[PDB]
């Protein structure tokens, strides 16, 4: 209950302090009957300027800013995420390795630009109403919070999402898929321990059954169609495969809580390999178009599952 | 759980918010082995700029600064005050009037509005004051300093010093005095005398033939505390403090209470916890009316000399009681 905010970097400690502060503050704000237009233009800003006090892990001076806190708190609720757990995932231990992850791997913390923040504000209302409408059952990124950190006079923007991958299960194959032209992974990329394979890598070489294919493709058509309405493109389908048998060499094989690992789906019983898949849409912020991009994306993702 | 910080004035909302905030933050600072010189020069500053957010009770923009929070946390500890109790006494409901003399809703603590010179003086005296509080284990008639803050609302600064209440947080004061020992005239004004609970002075107590019946055990303890506190004040450049004296009539309270329950109809007793009401003395057994007194030294921040003022203070206050 004594929360030091020890971290590898001052910036991370400031993040921890900041989520802590803002989440607490929000625990002193009543959950409204509904969001109002102003909430979509609102923010909190804090400037800390301490002196000879509590400088073990935190800087003496810094700034923290949370964009649209009522909206993100409502999003958090809609995604079945308790403010307290969110807070604990950020504050109990330094987030880890620009893409970061909370120590418990539940949440991804992505550094962004000023333009991503603007874009976010631009789509936030429609995004929220869409989340409401789909009861949070979506394949889009699930945005949990958005922050601006000012450390040493240097502004850093962050967006917090639920992890596409399991927070426990090891991912054994990564693909990033646009359905696009053509693209592959490099010698530079095929070098890594975790290669980000691509469309050509995948087509060169997913078994969930026809009901799962139904619901997944349903979700996808609805999300990709929403993305085309907002006239967005160049996003991908992030796909990760956990090979159950490979991992076997408290515990639980291929075991996971689908209320937590939200994008996880298991192999059909008559699958060649015992496997768990993770599939979501990413990169929705920053000679074709949405209609063409959206529909092509759909064709491709469709001929990916059986 | 949901603390709204609702108040009569924005300034009070900021105070509630500020105490809540600083105590919470201190909850994430390890309590140390011994206070360091740095702790006596230290402070926390926070600037809040909320835009279209949380603006029902709080100002959108305000600043809160706490002076030397490690030291006042330690003082709180040495005075038997738990941080959470403190924080709750400030946040659960708005502090009430008695700026510039405020009380928490539960009558436990006093919030005084002070000058920047007063804050500066506190800083001059804080190390020695803390040392004294240490070597006397909190048993003192001096003001018991619990925190010191600067609030900024609409560009305007306000400084506050929080103290433990001299009076009981339950037992109601039926008559009060401010005593100095001043050979000079010390009298209550027609203004003050017209008030509901006038604050009487030296010649008011002398003329009224007032005396407080505590019996010698209580009296010796008290005179010993006073002697040491006043010598401590004289050690510094300190003079012109007063003895605040509150008198609570047990019977009179009983009557008031009776009238209350009797109104409700149509529409222990004189006891006190000495760990909470820290300046409180029961009337002696063989004493006229059953009273409870509250006696503390106040006003120590802002021809005769401080040593002399100290001995004279002490003599007058010896004579105040039997």
């Amino acid at each position: 209950k004594v929360k030091l905010f020890r971290a590898s970097e001052p910036i991370l400690s400031v993040l921890m302090w900041g989520v802590n502060h803002t989440i607490n503050e929000l625990s002193n704000v009543p959950v409204p009957v509904m969001l109002m237009p102003d909430d979509f233009k609102a923010y909190s800003k804090i400037k800390v300027d301490n002196h000879l006090f509590n400088k073990e892990n935190l800087p003496s001076r810094f700034k923290f800013k949370e964009y649209c806190p009522m909206v993100f708190r409502n999003l958090r609720e809609r995604f079945g995420i308790d403010d307290q757990d969110y807070q604990n995932s950020v504050t109990r231990s330094a987030p880890i390795n620009r893409f970061l992850t909370t120590y418990d791997r539940r949440f991804v913390i992505k550094t962004v630009s000023s333009e991503d923040v603007a874009e976010m504000h631009n789509i936030l209302k429609k995004y929220h109403q869409f989340i409401v409408e789909c009861h949070g059952n979506t394949l889009l990124p699930q945005f949990l919070g958005m922050y601006r950190l000012t450390v040493d006079g240097v502004e850093t923007y962050m967006v917090v999402t639920r992890n596409v991958f399991s927070h426990r299960l090891t991912v054994h194959r990564k693909y990033d898929l646009k359905g696009s032209v053509a693209r592959e992974a490099s010698d530079k990329e095929k070098a890594k321990d975790l290669p980000t394979f691509k469309d050509n890598d995948f087509l060169n070489e997913l078994h969930v059954g026809e009901e799962s294919k139904k619901n997944f493709l349903e979700k996808l058509k609805r999300d990709v169609e929403f993305l085309a309405q907002l006239k967005i493109m160049d996003y991908s389908l992030l796909v990760g495969i956990h090979d159950v048998d490979r991992a076997e060499q408290f515990f639980g094989p291929g075991e996971f809580d689908p209320s937590v690992d939200v994008y996880a789906m298991k192999s059909h019983e008559s699958s060649p390999k015992k496997e768990v898949y993770f599939m979501a849409i990413i990169d929705i912020l920053t000679t074709v178009n949405p209609e063409q991009y959206s529909k092509r994306f759909n064709e491709f993702m469709s001929n990916i599952l059986t």
